[PDB]
């Protein structure tokens, strides 16, 4: 009885030295995919704080939850999630850090190369009550040890705050469906479904990653992914090509119509 369209998102940190490729000349490009697709919920990863900025007054119908991670204000980039402020509301939210420690505000942990963070929110359907979560992350490219820690910290906090209710992690992970990372969130006694796996219908592209198109399609892999708990029923997914011209990031983002039991 729940329906909500989300989505996963890295929109590439602004860096004037992309050039043509800069956020300047992304912004309305994003911007415009987010609402003519109407979705519902986004989690997008690497979000400096003017472009934070830009996404809260490019889509004036939502909302954004997130700080920076390194000292968990603006600085650094952030791991925001944006909804439709008229379709839900938020009940509760917060950002830890995914060390051992996820209270130390600017911690790095284990293998780790760069400190990483990732945002939750506890979100209500203003409209049929239905209770659910949020999970936004980014993780280490490097730290191998910290990714299988990363997981499993997330896997704890979506146990600690909505228990067994829906809940729905995104954001990019920085290795393919082969890693291990991957396998302690898929093989865990808590289940979380790969949305992509699962979805009853699939279109657009079968990779995420094509460095502003620079990476042949046959080369490209799949870093950013979808995962949902059990009861939730995945519809279908998505991932659009990215076009040459009119690119929006280096990584192309992942939809995903869910509904919620």
């Amino acid at each position: 009885k729940t329906d909500v369209r989300w989505a996963t998102f890295n929109i590439r940190y602004d860096n004037p030295q992309d050039s043509l490729n800069n956020w300047q000349y992304r912004k309305d490009r994003v911007c415009q995919f987010i609402k003519d697709h109407e979705l519902d919920i986004v989690g997008m990863q690497e979000v400096l704080h003017n472009q934070f900025q830009d996404l809260r007054a490019g889509l004036p119908e939502y909302d954004g939850i997130g700080v920076g991670r390194d000292d968990g204000k603006t600085a650094g980039e952030y791991a925001p999630l944006f909804y439709r402020k008229d379709k839900y509301e938020v009940l509760d939210s917060n950002t830890f850090w995914l060390a051992e420690n996820p209270d130390s505000v600017g911690m790095m942990g284990w293998d780790a190369v760069c400190v990483r963070i990732a945002t939750w929110a506890k979100f209500k359907d203003k409209a049929t009550g239905k209770i659910f979560m949020a999970v936004n992350t980014h993780f280490d490219h490097v730290g191998e040890e910290a990714r299988r820690q990363s997981a499993l910290l997330i896997i704890r906090k979506i146990k600690e705050i909505v228990g067994e209710r829906p809940a729905v992690v995104t954001g990019d992970f920085n290795v393919t469906d082969a890693s291990d990372a991957y396998e302690t969130i898929t093989t865990n006694e808590f289940v979380m479904k790969d949305a992509y796996k699962t979805a009853a219908r699939v279109t657009g592209v079968d990779y995420t990653f094509h460095d502003f198109a620079r990476i042949p399609a046959e080369d490209c892999e799949k870093i950013d992914f979808i995962f949902v708990t059990p009861q939730v029923l995945v519809k279908s997914c998505e991932i659009p090509a990215e076009v040459p011209e009119a690119l929006l990031s280096d990584h192309n983002p992942q939809l995903a119509d869910l509904e919620l039991e």
